[PDB]
């Protein structure tokens, strides 16, 4: 019983964490095979930052201006191509250490372990979720940035995320493994602010299911309601439009628990409509919407 | 910026990890040189748990009735012994990934991360604390005893905690790595009630200073107090008291931010009789306590 806020063992993906310095400039790179992967501002001064041109600025840069160190041995770059937003450094030996791996482009509502790391080496791992506006709340100084988000199933890492940039309202934004930035976020020190934060209401009820799964019940009701109901209260609080497709992906904790998706729609409602009263829900004084049906059912379950 | 319960990189951690069965019963183990760490109770049957006497038990197993499996490669068990509530098993294989570790007993205040395991593999990991009743708050399904708590200092692993019960009340017990439970829990099935959980007041001003730091100011407030005054408003909502320890600890937090430890002991006097009146602090919307003032300093200083 019990239930936190849980990453993936980060092993798999220290073991890929190597530190990339390009002229004065360090941050994080991610060795697989024999590319290192990392955001292409690396090349970047701070002066450059307001308004790069990074064609151009690529253009003065060689193989051996890119310094890359896997723990105190130094990688030699045999070859360098920007592909988006990140660079792929070509080193001359593949990382013994890569694990089986996949880059998978992830959709807002989608949850994912981050490595923080500085200078290629990891300091910490936390859970994020692609928020519904394409940032995520992260945790990330001067030097984190090439720092990547994961998903682990078994054996086959998932890179999902690498950090680029901070906000200046403190949210996080990066790209894919493709360099292709979620949202409309682009690696220059303009003016971006983030859209509406909207909650992800079909991991605001996975979470639920999770609470009823562990005890935490009082917010259970009499009450049920419908899809157009529920969704008119959503609207009113930044809540995403429940679907059919969040209902079917529900099934399984409704099956497990013996409520009907609609009837934890219609706790979901009252808890928006008349707050928690002073009360929690394993451990939370507001609704956690950073655990996916999946996680739920992953932690509840204890799948390896 | 930002700030999120952050846990230990878990890879040296993860390559401690070991399957251990006895007869019928599976549970992880602590492989570190030439011996398995695990609970003595991996030796019962649920029908033992009861009223175990753990000596009497052991005397009916012998070496190979230990099946310790690393990955898929069976470890031959030369030796084992009981010590306090842990078996030693001596393995003929020193494990290759045993990183520089040390075995720690921490107080209560204390944070770690903890490595969920279910046979020897690793789910997830989390970030808890040692309450001041001596449970921690965990995710733990049966086969989790054995997943081990840990700091890690660069290159040393310090162990502190190995997973062996849950009470009925969904909160968890274990054992330093000598095998002496934290409190006065024990491992048999019987009525075994938590204190109070107080909360741990030096940590919870460690994270209100991780909140001015990132942004989150509304609660500063104009006042300021004492140590004897607060502790009046702590005893009512069953903090810890605060000692001169405490402040001190908190000194470089202090500096850096340029509030006195006791005006924002002030502010969150305020807090605890006023309620954040629906208002969050770094994203939670009660009083986070399972952040260390040495948490603080590192995650918002980029230690590795
Ligand atoms: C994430 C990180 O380490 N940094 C430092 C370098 N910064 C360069 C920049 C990119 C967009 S605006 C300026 C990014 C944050
Ligand atoms: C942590 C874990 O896996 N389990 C399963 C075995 N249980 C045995 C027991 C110990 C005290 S009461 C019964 C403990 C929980």
């Amino acid at each position: 019983s019990g239930f936190r806020k849980m990453a993936f063992p980060s092993g798999k993906v220290e073991g890929c964490m190597v530190q990339v310095t390009c002229g004065t400039t360090t941050l994080n790179g991610l060795w697989l095979d024999d590319v290192v992967y990392c955001p292409r501002h690396v090349i970047c001064t701070s002066e450059d930052m307001l308004n790069p041109n990074y064609e151009d600025l690529l253009i003065r840069k060689s193989n051996h201006n890119f310094l890359v160190q896997a723990g105190n041995v130094q990688l030699r770059v045999i070859g360098h191509s920007m592909q988006n937003c990140v660079l792929k450094l070509k080193v001359d030996t593949a990382n013994p250490k890569t694990p089986k791996y996949k880059f998978v482009r992830i959709q807002p509502g989608q949850t994912f372990s981050v490595l923080a790391c500085y200078n290629g080496s990891p300091s910490g791992v936390y859970q994020c979720a692609m928020r519904p506006n394409f940032t995520i709340k992260g945790s990330f100084l001067n030097g984190s940035c090439g720092s990547v988000g994961f998903n682990i199933d078994y054996d086959c890492v998932s890179f999902c995320y690498m950090h680029h940039m901070e906000l200046p309202t403190g949210v996080h934004a990066g790209t894919d493994l493709e360099g292709n930035f979620y949202g409309p976020f682009v690696d220059r020190q303009t003016a971006q602010a983030a859209g509406t934060d909207t909650t992800i209401t079909v991991n605001v009820l996975a979470w639920l299911y999770a609470a009823v799964i562990n005890g935490d019940r009082w917010f259970l009701n009499r009450f049920t309601t419908t899809l157009n109901d529920f969704n008119l209260v959503a609207m009113k609080y930044n809540y995403e439009p429940l679907t059919q497709d969040h209902v079917d992906i529900l099934g399984p904790l409704s099956a497990q628990t013996g409520i009907a998706v609609l009837d934890m729609c219609a706790s979901l409602k009252e808890l928006l409509q008349n707050g928690m009263n002073g009360r929690t829900i394993l451990g939370s004084a507001l609704l956690e919407d950073e655990f996916t049906p999946f996680d739920v059912v992953r932690q509840c379950s204890g799948v390896t």
